[PDB]
């Protein structure tokens, strides 16, 4: 057995607050006595198209956010943008504060989308930050402000907010810092994502995920070079691999006994022959969105 | 963006507990005064082979199960035995209850998988109770007595426990009064589980979140009759569709303008021509582990 899992979403749930600015209502974190959510929370319908969000802000004050933790209302004493999130300063610390950080995660790593309404969790799934900056999720009208995270033992590190969905059906948003991933902008414009890399180290760990679990029949008998694999990645839209990669993977290496390169030769073949209607861990393409650390947690039971 | 999602586990979260017997460590699910868990906590690894359970728990009382929630230990005042699962009475009921139930889920339904080791949350994932009463999942040593369950608002029901791996890679457990799903007994042999049929109804359902989300290549120019669909459907494994099913698609249907019987012959056609290296919903193959209703839920952002 091996699937797509994501962390249990528990103390993330205790976090989560509406917050409404006149009729746009959406989600916000609350952590100590601060409320982080999306800047365009300010926004009308008109706004959105072409946004000053600096002074769109002035014509607002502390009491123009309302902010409700279940049915209780928080009192605004503080406002401020940071970038493209607003924090709202509370008069009362969350008591259901979890160990926490901030962390503006790397592509190609995975975390857990807790996706929100009106304040309320409805689900919980695990994405990848994608090379080109997006993530594939299941956003409506109402989810900004949803959260992405990882949980390292007790601590949860928080990585993403949701802000936008792009013309393509993936999605957009920021670290907690209100920094963008990738070139987007908070405005209702046409934006552009370029290609969509696959994550070449995750789809060997994924790979390596199907021997340890006994799906070995696309196991071939060559090897390659990482310079001869590489011309074969560019040609179906693969990150490069890199010797940084490799270390990365000898920890599933070592474990299988097959080579990284060897596994190498195997999607090469993969990639040019596709997989004649057969699967691999239950999939009929090419999985990128499992790390190498999430293959080795998941076959070795890392609980939090 | 639709996506494979699993419940919020955070009310789930604080019922896990562990419980020890001898060497033997599992989960435990604590409600009330009450820990539940499957019975083969008892078992050495001897006894699994052919464990003459009633036998095996006369050797056993209160002082000999250890529960544990988080590094507290509960005192166990009673212990009994109903079907498959062992009911531990303890002196404390669990502060962190929530309202929930108890219900024998139909085949074909689903739901979201705690997946815990030692007590503790690893991860979260949503399943289906497959037609031949196995489910697809995850499961190392140690993850028994990790549950299965729905929330509709406020109310946990919980429908699985989680005790075995078969031949095949899927998994067996009970509902918790300790009835196995399917034909599976807690011994250590080999066991069969039938053919694997597919969900009709869901991966109609799944089809039809495609056409909402814009992906309509595959509907063709053609309908059918259910006794012409269901000839189709036999050849493939696929569960004959009823008038239910036809009913049960109905606001699916309607929201689409397209007629149930329209979908069947785009999915016969589908099953006989194969996807031509096409994707649906990012899909290479049928998925059928979407009911109607978890449709309507993620495309209408129903929350807990
Ligand atoms: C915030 O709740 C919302 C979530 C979008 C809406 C539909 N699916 C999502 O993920 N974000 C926006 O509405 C965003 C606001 C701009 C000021 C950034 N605009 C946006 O995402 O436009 C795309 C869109 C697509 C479909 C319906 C509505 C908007
Ligand atoms: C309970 O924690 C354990 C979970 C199994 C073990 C491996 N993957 C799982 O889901 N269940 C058992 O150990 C079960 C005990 C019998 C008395 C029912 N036996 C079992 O599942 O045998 C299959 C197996 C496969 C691989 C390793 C160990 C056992």
């Amino acid at each position: 057995g091996f699937r797509k899992m994501a962390f249990p979403s528990g103390k993330v749930e205790g976090c989560m607050v509406q917050v409404t600015c006149g009729t746009t209502t959406l989600n916000g974190l609350w952590l100590d006595d601060v409320v982080y959510c999306p800047r365009h929370v300010i926004c009308t319908s008109e706004d959105m198209l072409n946004p000053n969000y600096e002074d769109l802000l002035i014509r607002k004050s502390n009491h123009n956010f309302l902010v409700q933790a279940g049915n209780v209302q928080l009192r605004v004493i503080g406002h401020s943008m940071q970038n493209c999130v607003l924090k709202l300063k509370v008069d009362t610390a969350n008591p259901k504060t979890p160990k926490y950080k901030f962390v503006r995660i790397q592509p190609g790593q995975t975390f857990s989308v807790l996706a929100c309404y009106n304040g309320s969790p409805s689900g919980v799934y695990q994405c990848a930050m994608r090379p080109n900056f997006t993530i594939k999720g299941s956003f409506l009208n109402g989810s900004c402000g949803s959260v992405g995270f990882n949980i390292d033992y007790d601590c949860v590190s928080f990585c993403y907010m949701h802000h936008m969905e792009l013309p393509t059906g993936v999605y957009a948003g920021t670290d907690l810092e209100g920094n963008f991933y990738g070139p987007f902008v908070d405005r209702q414009t046409a934006q552009a994502a370029g290609t969509d890399t696959t994550i070449t180290v995750n789809v060997l760990a994924w790979l390596y995920a199907a021997v340890i679990n006994g799906d070995r029949w696309f196991l071939n008998r060559f090897t390659t070079t990482l310079n001869d694999f590489n011309l074969v990645a560019m040609k179906y839209n693969y990150e490069p691999l890199t010797q940084d990669h490799v270390d990365i993977l000898g920890p599933l290496s070592a474990q299988t006994g097959i080579a990284v390169l060897d596994m190498c030769a195997s999607l090469k073949e993969l990639l040019q022959n596709g997989m004649n209607g057969r699967t691999i861990l239950g999939s009929a393409l090419l999985e990128d969105e499992f790390t190498p650390f999430d293959v080795v947690r998941q076959c070795s039971g890392v609980t939090f």
